[PDB]
């Protein structure tokens, strides 16, 4: 009831269009979600996540021993976003192609801000990402064609760091499409890459820069999420309603040495 | 009982090769109902689409406020077509191709206004195609191994215009041939551009000029056929017997930034 | 729920007073849904009325003929008005009267713009009524005791046009209070008129220039309505509601020759 959707002056199907309308471009777009941990949604009160260290006090008498928990809060996160009523009220009269842009521009943003925390971190919300914490130094692909041996010493790094497990790629925007759209001698680049790797599809994940490889043996890198993608209503007009794209999450890097960073290529 | 077949001096199998004659073209022409959304034949008496909208009514009083409706009227399109008695009774004395060249000629007229319709509009009947809604614009593929790269920049567009989902590339006669008789080093490139679009086969278009990338999430283009592909019987002389192939139609654009042109090559 | 009625800050007896000072308004106001034909209401995503006939589209090929449907675009018609928060909290207070003259004067209103439409047409919403749309010319009715022979002679009209059935008198509110209120010689001129009419009590319009006879048959005009007369709600202040009567509709002569008018008497 924290999403105050009943008061909204949104018919049912309006609000089934909108939701559906952002939930296709969450499972379109959220790249973390399928390539990390996933600890299952919360709720609202669901505040830090125990990382389970201690932090010794200073200025302590002899008798006692005192240490302070560690925890990692959570970032609670909401992105706003305005439709017009008359638009909303059409799909009750049968229409169905609302003006559901900035629904659209808003699921985005939201994507956006969880994957650049995934990848790239958060500095504000103390969140520390994948590539801004791997130790290893990351490897150069100078063209298309070097994915694939490259792709082998990044492997054979996380074999050498202890990191076992089957290892994914993962691809920028830009990598991406210059893998699957190159061919080496007529023979696709892609191919070959994918034998190389897991055999699930290599991800496309809009929010990292040049590519990454990664243990999927699991217990590496866990996102938290409280409350999941949910949108909600604040206020509105005689015709225009405000409305928030809210969710409450955080990220954890277990094991900085399990991933490795590939500059673009 | 629109279609008055039972006035025709025609004998009942004269009539099943007839249908089966026009029914063979038109499963193996009709690209545009294979790949839009089709709301099932409604009869002859369905008239218009709802599309949903309101359009405000200029000079109004002030303690009223007045709205119009807005619908898409249908189109009924007859092409007529002339066939032979003596060749009709042919079959009746077990001959098995009698000559029904005009059945064919008169379906693939109706099939090229019915495409044509789809992809480039149709001003008198006030409908719009994809192809000239669209409102991206349309990419340029120099070569045919310029497809694969060509094609994935498409998607890229589909993905930052928000449109989601499995993407089909549908090809125009000459781009077809052109794409599925190329060989990059020996490497067939329809091979690789089936790698990557949809797993189906690659929707070959008569009426479509260059090429096209559409998402097939659904919801995108709607195709309302109010009374389906028919033959019916007008007028006979002693010798010569007149028909027609008759259809209600209509078609809308309900996402206009759901498909990409693709110049040809 | 595109009424939206439980978002207003009103408890539900002043809403079931609200309905019954529109519905009293309503059932002894309009005179057109007692006199026409009436297709039931068919909901808010109902748009046009299918009228059945084709248009030829010009500058067509030779090849192909093409022709358009025909409908007849509904009506969406809403007047607001505003009532005090005050007064209907009221009636939760055990009054039994309150303040509802702008519920009568809203409700007054619509009647007046559908019976008017009905009566005399509506330009912009291109419904054109009885009155406007007949093909004979008006009978002079001279004075209240000309009621008689002149009706009859109306009456004659339409068995000379072929319009059977029997015939009912409208009367426009002048011409109703006149004729009720004259005697000729003592003898009361309404009591001859009804003798000569349909046995149901003489239907006295408002929104009627003059009186009117009409065939009763059936299927001389036909009143579409998709939404009923409805009451829902827009705003509300601190201390004012604002509130509209809704209600879509057209209205179609289907024989123009099936009423006769009177000039006023």
């Amino acid at each position: 009831d924290l999403l105050k959707r009943h008061l909204a002056p949104i018919v049912p199907d309006a609000w089934s269009a909108i939701d559906e309308e952002a939930k296709e471009i969450f499972q379109g777009h959220l790249a973390g979600r399928k390539l990390v941990d996933f600890r299952g949604p919360f709720g609202w009160e669901y505040a830090a996540v125990n990382t389970g260290e201690l932090r010794p006090i200073d200025d302590t008498p002899e008798d006692v021993d005192m240490k302070l928990r560690q925890v990692q809060p959570l970032a609670e996160v909401r992105v706003p976003f305005t439709l017009d009523v008359t638009e909303l009220d059409s799909v009750a009269r049968g229409a169905t192609n609302p003006d559901l842009d900035d629904v659209a521009r808003a699921a985005e943003r939201m994507v956006e801000a969880e994957d650049s925390a995934i990848f790239h971190g958060w500095a504000q919300a103390g969140i520390k990402g994948i590539v801004d914490s791997t130790p290893h130094e990351a490897l150069a692909v100078a063209s298309v064609s070097d994915f694939p041996r490259a792709v082998l010493s990044a492997a054979d790094t996380l074999r050498k760091a202890g990191v076992t497990g089957p290892y994914a790629l993962v691809l920028g925007p830009k990598a991406y499409d210059d893998l699957f759209a190159a061919t080496q001698d007529g023979y696709p680049v892609a191919k070959q890459v994918q034998r190389l790797v897991v055999d699930g599809p290599l991800v496309r994940a809009n929010a990292l820069a040049g590519a990454l490889v990664m243990s999927m043996r699991g217990g590496d890198y866990e996102l938290t999420v409280g409350q999941d993608l949910s949108i909600g209503y604040a206020f509105h007009d005689r015709s225009k309603v405000e409305l928030f794209v809210a969710e409450s999450f955080t990220f954890r890097v277990l094991e900085p040495g399990a991933a490795v960073h590939l500059r673009y290529a």
